[PDB]
This record gives C-alpha cells, sequence and structure tokens, in this order.
C-alpha cells in the first residue's frame, strides 16, 4: 500500500487549496468536487527543487480494509481528451506534458507532470486535476472514501516530498462539505 505519510522533505513541500464546483475543507483535509471539473491544487515549497523534478498524483482507499484495492473508474465512466486512459480516475487539465502511468507491480494508476515554477501572479505552482468518477459509483469507489497522494519526485522516481488529502467526488460539493463539517461539529 502506498504510504500516505506527510513528508515535507528537504524542499519544504506541502499542498494548498483555493454553484460550487470544487471546495476544500481544512478541518477535514478533504476536497469536494464535481465530476470532471477543475480542481486547483497548489504546490508550495520553501526552496526550489532541482531540474527534472516531477509531481505524481495517485488515489488510494482511505479505509484500512480497502487500502490494497486499486482505485479505478467504474465501467460506466470508462466511456475524453485522448490522453488519460479511460480507466484512470485522476487526470490533469491544461498540461502538455502529462504522463499517465500504470504500476507494473501494484497495477495502480497515476498521473505525473513536470514540477514547474509558480505561474505569473502566484506564489505557488497550481496543477489542475479532474476526477472522472463519483465517490458513489457502484463498480468504482462504491461509497468508499479515497485519498489523493501527491508526491514530489526526482527524475528517477525517488521521493522528495509527500502530502495528501481526502476527496469526495459528488454532484453538490458545497452542500456535502457543509453536511460533513456540521456533522463533525455535532
Ligand atoms: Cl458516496
Ligand atoms: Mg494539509
Ligand atoms: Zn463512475
Amino acid at each position: 500500500v502506498p504510504s500516505q505519510k506527510t513528508y515535507q522533505g528537504s524542499y519544504g513541500f506541502r499542498l494548498g487549496f483555493l454553484s460550487v464546483t470544487c471546495t476544500y475543507s481544512p478541518a477535514l483535509n478533504k476536497l469536494f468536487c464535481q465530476l470532471a471539473k477543475t480542481c486547483p491544487v497548489q504546490l508550495w515549497v520553501d526552496s526550489t527543487p532541482p531540474p527534472g523534478t516531477r509531481v505524481r498524483a495517485m488515489a488510494i482507499y482511505k479505509q484500512s480494509q480497502h487500502m490494497t484495492e486499486v482505485v479505478r473508474r467504474c465501467p460506466h465512466h470508462e466511456r475524453s481528451d485522448g490522453l488519460a486512459p479511460p480507466q484512470h480516475l485522476i487526470r490533469v487539465e491544461g498540461n502538455l506534458r502529462a504522463e499517465y502511468l500504470d504500476d507494473r507491480n501494484t497495477f495502480r494508476h497515476s498521473v505525473v507532470v513536470p514540477c514547474e515554477p509558480p505561474e505569473v501572479g502566484s506564489d505557488c505552482t497550481t496543477i489542475h486535476y479532474n476526477y472522472m468518477c463519483y465517490s458513489s459509483c457502484m463498480g468504482g469507489m462504491n461509497r468508499r472514501p479515497i485519498l489523493t497522494i501527491i508526491t514530489l519526485e526526482d527524475s528517477s522516481g525517488n521521493l522528495l516530498g509527500r502530502d495528501s488529502f481526502e476527496v469526495r467526488v459528488c454532484a453538490c460539493p458545497g452542500r456535502d462539505r457543509r453536511t460533513e463539517e456540521e456533522n463533525l461539529r455535532k
């Protein structure tokens, strides 16, 4: 099972977050988003990682009883940008250099882009992710919560930093965030 251990590493790596289409709960460390819509995830570092640094996104099941199962789309949502394979839950929007990878040992999917410097007008680098299947989809996540694990890696795949967040893909992310936050209070 892929580690979800937070690891700021030598570069001080950590994530930040911004009709609601995507909303992040700091209290829950949980992103709520609509199907296939833009999810801006910010990459923050204290110092600039070397040339060739890469950023990988991968989904895992949050519950220990499901951690060994590969997160994939349900059959219905398999059937596009002509780049993300139809089985991949997570895709990147707006990056000409996205790589879609299947682990040969674990069968897990991931998407990698080069680590780029912050865009003009921003103190951080933002990646736009899309989630291609609902949390509730029978045959896919089937109501099981997931984590997205973001790893900062060197050009050879070695770990430089790690952070993570829970995700719910749902039709009414603002309402679902409110319900889960109010339920946490009560
Ligand atoms: Cl659900
Ligand atoms: Mg955090
Ligand atoms: Zn689905």
